[PDB]
């Protein structure tokens, strides 16, 4: 397996990321903190400041730390993953030489590095009670949601335009459907030439024969992994109630992350705070999804799953050893859709592979279940592509990888 992405190339996104994203995001969650601190004081009264006072003193440090490239230190508060975290730095360490030194923010790998940090933003937050439960960036996450309103009540709107008709529909209209709902997920004429990969007709292949082969009472069970909240939750939740709408699936599983993560990624909190807004909606389409999407986790049709997995360090390769309960899950699955940027790197260990490596070696083991990562591009990573093409991609566009404008549905299973 290549070597991990990194701060050690200067030229990289990594290291870019690393100099000056991250610093800026804890600025951003230390100016949240800051501008709560009149709400702590109505909530909690003199130890809500006292303890924003504290949460701002550790972030403050944690970002000292990080713009001087200090040696990573275990982390010490109690929380269910803090003994498997320091095992994994422990382990993290074993992997350096000599002349490597000290794991830290400029020379670790780089999915070690944004872990730790947001790791450590929950540690400052859960040693400073009573503020122990806030989420740094739930205002964030709601600004997503409240900011893209049109957005979402036209494709409510749209779902149940289709949902009155779904019946009326031969096979391959509806596939078209089922592929529309994919790139709003990913994401549409317009934008096609900026798919990268498209196996969306394998997923397609799969469900559609789950469903003419279906026997009684049996399931076909999708899996979702999910990334960020808001408009794009919503656009998961809109695929998930077609494919139980199509009898393309029969149950949905949606994982999402224990703790606040990545900024935006998707908590059960906010998991269960967009279906209550979505449901009391006064918007006729909106209110009848959000209703609905309650009554499918009520009977099981949907269930929410939080895990420990997705917010540790460690790759998915590694699952089967750590997390072997998870890993046993997903093999129930007929289906798993990953997510986004980060599901991507963490299936492909964040590591510098050729453009041409086949996916499936890129998983390096980790084959649960058929899988589609369905992903725009924020990271110098990309497996499974022509000959030449990413090559190409390079030389005409050197940012292409890591703006966000390119996209996958890269597959890995039958057919
Ligand atoms: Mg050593
Ligand atoms: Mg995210």
């Amino acid at each position: 397996v290549p070597a991990s992405l990194s701060g050690q190339d200067v030229g990289s996104f990594a290291y870019l990321t690393i100099k000056d994203r991250i610093p800026q995001i804890l600025t951003k969650v230390i100016d949240t903190l800051h501008r709560h601190k009149s709400e702590f004081f109505e909530k909690h009264g003199e130890e809500g400041v006292e303890a924003e006072k504290k949460a701002i003193s550790l972030l403050s440090k944690l970002r000292n730390e990080l713009q001087t490239d200090k040696p990573f230190i275990p982390l010490v508060e109690k929380f269910v993953d803090t003994d498997i975290w320091n095992q994994y730095l422990e382990y993290q360490q074993s992997l350096l030489n000599e002349s490597d030194g000290k794991s830290r923010w400029f020379y670790s790998p780089w999915l070690l590095v944004e872990c730790y940090m947001y790791r450590r933003i929950h540690e400052a937050i859960i040693q400073s009670p009573p503020i122990d439960y806030f989420d740094v960036f739930k205002e964030s996450k709601e600004q997503n949601f409240y900011g893209s309103q049109e957005s979402i009540i036209a494709l409510c709107t749209h779902l149940q335009q289709l949902i009155r008709t779904i019946e009326d529909l031969d096979e391959n209209q509806l596939k078209d459907e089922f592929f529309k709902l994919l790139q709003i997920s990913l994401w549409l004429e317009d934008l096609k030439p900026f798919i990268l990969l498209n196996d969306m007709e394998h997923l397609w292949s799969l469900l559609s024969n789950c469903k003419k082969t279906r026997e009684k009472a049996s399931a076909t069970r999708v899996y979702i992994v999910l990334d960020n909240s808001g408009f794009e939750l919503v656009t998961d939740l809109i695929l998930a109630d077609f494919l139980l709408s199509s009898e393309l699936a029969t149950e949905v599983h949606f994982y999402g992350k224990t703790i606040p993560w990545f900024v935006s990624d998707t908590t059960i909190h906010d998991f269960n705070w967009l279906i209550e807004q979505v449901k009391h909606s006064n918007h006729k389409w909106m209110s009848k999804c959000g209703a609905d999407w309650e009554e499918y986790i009520k009977m099981g049709k949907w269930v929410y799953h939080n895990h420990i997995f997705w917010t540790l360090p460690h790759e998915y390769c590694a699952m089967p050893q750590v997390a072997p309960d998870l890993y046993a899950e997903l093999q129930k699955a007929h289906l798993i859709l990953f997510k986004g940027d980060l599901n991507y790197r963490k299936l492909t260990g964040d590591r510098k592979w050729e453009f041409s490596v086949p996916f499936h070696q890129a998983l390096n083991g980790f084959h649960p279940a058929p899988l589609c990562t369905i992903r725009t591009l924020k990271a110098e990573i990309q497996v499974g592509l022509q000959p030449g093409q990413g090559e190409q991609l390079l030389a005409s566009e050197p940012s292409w990888w890591t703006t966000g404008k390119y996209g996958i549905f890269q597959y890995d299973g039958p057919l």
